[PDB]
């Protein structure tokens, strides 16, 4: 049956995302010093200014303002006529430092409470819904060819969102496309749209997908020439959804920028990514979505659901069984399982944390672990 | 069949909260007094400190200081060893001000693009998941108990996540409750065990549901004193979740408090509210979910999708026809069919959302004529 359904994606330099880089870019910066800061660092981004504001937990001396100047410059936003400039922004911070003060660690308790949820689906090579993950490729390709001077106009602020008709649970092709890139008062929009056309979509999706009824909006309101901080607000946790698989699966209320992994809200979803995954490249199901939960000071999860929405291969008490035997999920248990305890993070905070394969979540080396033990098959 | 799922909520005065009610403070301010008026602004509050700031448009003229200050007193924070004084912090102030510069304005497009979910099932009287409505009104309990002198050695800070057990589709019981409420160095832990037992969870969870298994955890890590902005960050748009539907159904990325009805993310939302719900008063289905989206400068709805998961009393199709039949969609029909400008948002900010009744979106008035339309039933 058709039915459609939408996701959204925004590039480095949107300026939710701007203030996602900074923290994280202070919470590499640390964990390169200290492996086991605690850190919790959000981000605000407005005209003239980024204020960061954070409680931090360790040793680590690192200059907060050269951090954020240089995260802001690697962007691009460079000149006061793209509407902010890293070397001259106000950078105010608000970081109260603490200096650090069970009988098995795995067993320490949970942080906080939370509901946290991983999903995947064999509909992509990366084990994504397609939606999300094509949203993210627009949105990369609008910030690669205005880095590799291709399409220099550009500037860096840019939204895209894509919508995908299914028949059932099939991807049938796509029905409308949305972009919309921030671009110098140089260049005019007919010119510009057929830039985006040749260079950042047609090279980016399948061709297939594509009709003679794909309803194309490239910068549909136009002259979008000041853009990123310029007139609007970005803060840590806001582009939440984007983040994760674009509206396909479920979210808890968490977002992960800006905290170290011994916050379950990140380091819990991330392993629900990782058991989510692995159960499918393992044939036990064709979606798989899990709810993990917490509650502060107990170890264990309180919560484990699993969903495969009738897509099994194995009776689901069989599942979240095995869901149990391969993964460890008490707090300091996925933190072990998934060896987090590196500067590894700012790369997450711009094109999705998942669907991308170098990260330690997406791996999927419990495979056929799983597969042979669900049964033997 | 079994599994569980869990929800969380947090009170007044959780930081996050704080911001949300704030902002929409200052949003409900202007209304008061220019219906029209564009508003988006965006609160950070942190242990000394209100930052709000906004790119607003209106002829108002309004005093932030002075409705930050109150906000604050209301929810309660209003002396230095609570961790926040509404009398003496600073509040600090970044908005921008535009004074205000086709043939049918319902057809005015989208301020900008989304994907939005809403969300009915008639597991609740308020037709609501349960979770979510059980954790709000565990929070809620524990702001009325702290304001109404019964329990008045408890401080505004506070947290519930009640985790329930289904067999097939029908909630059998609760298998945990957590509630952590900031309290007095006065009273000390067992006492207050006791007191939330007597006084806010066993008047609020159903009995038949609890049992002899239901893990309770109080304060599980004991002594909650010092709370709200004090050593944490509130920010708009952080309990994202908690304001919707507690992760039982999707969510586009976009949070609500402080912007004006305009915006899409908060209206196209309370319409999909208001559309699934009446879908379920009507008996055309059990649960119905909804994901509407939109495109920039259009104004039809880019997207609908209709979920009834397998609990339609009438073909899909025949659904998403009557969905388009009874409901202007369109950014400016929403705005109609719903009468939002008006000032009722602040009492949005805190517990929910949905589920609550003598709020526009709530109401089943449009019940019948979806019923006999539906064919004739
Ligand atoms: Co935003
Ligand atoms: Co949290
Ligand atoms: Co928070
Ligand atoms: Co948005
Ligand atoms: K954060
Ligand atoms: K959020
Ligand atoms: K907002």
């Amino acid at each position: 049956a058709k039915h459609l359904f939408t996701s959204e994606s925004v590039s480095e330099g949107h300026p939710d995302k701007i203030a996602d880089q900074i923290s994280d870019a202070v919470l590499d910066a640390i964990l390169e010093q200290d492996p086991k800061a605690r850190v919790a660092c959000e981000t605000y981004v407005k005209t003239g200014m980024v204020l960061v504001g954070g409680e931090i937990t360790t040793s680590a001396w690192v200059d907060i303002e050269e951090i954020t100047r240089n995260t802001v410059r690697e962007i691009g936003y460079v000149h006061s006529d793209m509407g902010f400039d890293a070397n001259s922004c106000a950078v105010l911070s608000a970081i109260g430092k603490q200096s650090p003060d069970r009988a098995d660690p795995l067993e320490q308790g949970a942080g906080d409470q939370g509901l946290m949820f991983g999903y995947a689906t064999n509909e992509t090579d990366v084990l994504m819904p397609a939606p999300i993950t094509y949203a993210h490729r627009l949105v990369q390709r609008q910030a690669e060819v205005r880095k590799n001077g291709t399409l220099p106009w550009l500037r860096p602020d840019a939204k895209s969102q894509v919508t995908f008709q299914y028949d059932d649970g099939k991807i049938v092709g796509i029905d409308a496309v949305v972009l919309s890139t921030q671009h110098s008062e140089e260049i005019d929009q007919k010119s510009l749209q057929e830039a985006v056309m040749e260079e950042i979509i047609k090279p980016i999706l399948p061709a297939e997908w594509l009709t003679s009824a794909t309803k194309f909006f490239i910068n549909p309101t136009g002259r979008f020439v000041i853009g990123g901080p310029m007139g609007d607000c970005g803060l840590t946790g806001r582009k939440i959804i984007v983040d994760t698989y674009g509206g396909m699966a479920r979210h808890g209320g968490g977002a992960f920028s800006g905290k170290d992994p011994s916050k379950v809200d990140r380091s819990a979803a991330y392993a629900a990514r990782y058991v989510a995954k692995n159960i499918v490249a393992a044939g036990l199901a064709d979606r798989c979505e899990i709810q993990v939960s917490y509650a502060i000071g107990v170890a264990e999860p309180t919560s484990i659901m699993v969903e495969t929405f009738g897509t099994e291969k194995v009776p689901s008490e069989q599942l979240t069984l095995l869901v149990r035997e391969f993964f460890d999920l008490r707090p300091y248990g996925l933190i072990q399982m998934l060896d987090l305890l590196h500067p590894i993070y700012k790369e997450t905070a711009a094109y999705g944390h998942f669907g991308r394969e170098h990260f330690p979540w997406e791996k999927t080396d419990k495979a056929q672990l799983l597969r042979d033990a669900a049964g033997l098959k």
